[PDB]
């Protein structure tokens, strides 16, 4: 009954913060002030986003971001405080934009975790940073170290571990202890890179946030669903990378792990972590997005679901069509392809050709425009209610989202998902999380408790035979078997004794 954890971004762009102001939305959209005492009572952290790591191999604000300004930015976020003794604000360090393996600074990610005097002299920057501005907690999103500088990643997270370790001590933070996350990889392929390393790259976290959003996008041939929480036989699977790691598992034990191709889903990120021994469910947070993704030259037949589409790809954005009817924050972002929660609502209120639909397999609702070939893929208050269960019934640790600026005016999203964990009178013990596709995959992290009759020397066992020994529950690869189970290849450990 320990607390669910509410991440919520707050980003920032650099001229917002030099021309920081809070009257004036067309300077600065989302100001400090529009987080009330009520939004963030709801809230457990606030992740400021973001700095960077810099050719020093120091993490350090954007050079050109003025810095009065950023401390009064961060002052009044910290002030928040005030209304929330449980409330952290975190800062986040990386992001796409910047660490990328194409990001403008990538190398210095690279360079500030590859030896152990580099690592030092970084992670003693990110607590000078934490220090210096008031934030408590580091989040590190590099997206994402590569198999081959994941040691050092892992070195990186340690170190900083024990420097925040060392603060809370000195600072008598026992009460709410400076803390370090990472923003984690929400689907198989990034997440293949450090995979096989997951128990150690979580080992020094409180929490690490999956970014299971962003599963479909302009880059994918086929629109989809971009957080679809299980899966729909109809739509697009993936092969599945992980079965590739460098894991020295056998044909059976990656097979029975790693089905594929395999639909690309939250339950999916979610079950990958939860294979892996030492990994444990209650630091699994589960991001979701408060924006969607829009495509066009879609085609009708299934609401736009699963067709081909003419989005442009590239960065920035190819033209001046803002085709994304009604979206007046996508003119004002020069973008048509994602928008704010806050702005869907109004387009499906007004006179713009939108339909909303809901698949109940992914549990996801979307936006159809028959008229001119749209579909939107995004969240809401209804897809949070079957989120949120999986998150009690998972026992993960709790939910992130990016970012505050989206939910609408009255911060509706965020306190659905507040209201769903702690709300007294709120009561799912009903609510059909349907028979959408379950990631079925099992690992060495996640064997389920199970009962057999116990092994006896001497019997032959015929393939697919079960048998409880030594604390497992085993099963025969081929027949016929006598060794003991463990004591050769013969035998899969399928389960656990209660």
């Amino acid at each position: 009954s320990t607390r669910k954890a509410v991440i919520g971004y707050y980003f920032i762009p650099t001229n917002q913060i030099n021309n920081y102001t809070e009257t004036d939305t067309s300077v600065v959209p989302f100001p400090v002030s529009n987080i009330t005492p009520a939004k963030a009572k709801q809230l457990t952290h606030i992740n400021f986003s973001f700095l960077d790591i810099n050719s020093n191999l120091e993490c350090a604000w954007d050079p050109a971001t003025n810095d009065a300004k950023a401390r009064d930015v961060v002052n009044r976020l910290t002030a928040l405080k005030a209304h929330n003794p449980s409330l952290r604000i975190m800062f986040s360090i990386g992001g796409w934009y910047y660490s990328n393996d194409l990001g403008v600074s990538h190398a210095n990610y690279v360079n500030a975790v590859k030896t152990p005097a580099a690592r030092t002299k970084f992670a003693q920057s990110c607590v000078r940073i934490m220090k210096d501005y008031g934030f408590d907690g580091v989040d590190i999103d590099w997206e994402y170290p590569q198999a081959a500088e994941v040691d050092g990643f892992i070195a990186a997270l340690q170190e900083i571990r024990t420097l925040l370790n060392q603060q809370t001590i000195a600072d008598g933070r026992q009460a709410l202890p400076y803390q370090l996350t990472i923003a984690g990889a929400g689907g198989a392929f990034f997440l293949s890179r450090y995979y096989s390393k997951l128990a150690q790259i979580v080992a020094p976290l409180d929490y690490i946030n999956l970014m299971t959003y962003d599963l479909a996008g302009p880059w994918e041939k086929i629109t989809n669903h971009q957080a679809a929480l299980f899966g729909d036989a109809a739509g697009p699977t993936f092969y599945n990378a992980l079965r590739e790691a460098n894991l020295g598992w056998s044909w059976e034990e990656l097979t029975r792990a790693f089905p594929s191709p395999f639909s690309l889903t939250v339950d999916a990120a979610v079950q990958q972590h939860l294979m892996m021994e030492g990994v444990p469910s209650a630091k699994i947070v589960m991001g979701v997005p408060f924006y969607g993704r829009a495509f066009k030259g879609v085609s009708g037949g299934n609401g736009g679901q699963y067709s081909s589409h003419s989005t442009p790809g590239e960065d920035p954005y190819p033209n001046a069509d803002y085709w994304l009817v009604g979206c007046d924050e996508c003119v004002r972002d020069k973008d048509p392809r994602i928008a704010s929660y806050r702005q869907l609502e109004q387009m499906l209120q007004g006179n713009y050709g939108y339909q909303r639909l809901w698949n109940d397999k992914t549990k996801t609702p979307y936006l159809y425009h028959a008229q001119n070939g749209l579909f939107v893929t995004y969240d809401d208050a209804e897809s949070f209610k079957y989120k949120a269960k999986y998150i009690k019934q998972q026992q993960l640790g709790g939910v992130m989202f990016w970012h505050l600026g989206q939910d609408n005016r009255n911060g509706d999203l965020l306190a659905a998902l507040d209201r769903y964990f702690n709300a007294a009178d709120y009561d799912d013990s009903q609510l059909d999380m349907g028979t959408g596709l379950r990631y079925t995959g099992v690992g060495p992290g996640n064997l389920p408790i199970m009962t057999a009759p116990a092994y006896v020397p001497g019997t032959t066992y015929a393939q697919g035979a079960l048998v409880s020994y030594q604390g497992y529950v085993w099963q025969t690869k081929w027949g016929y078997i006598t060794s003991a189970p463990g004591s050769d290849s013969a035998w899969l450990k399928v389960g656990r004794l209660a």
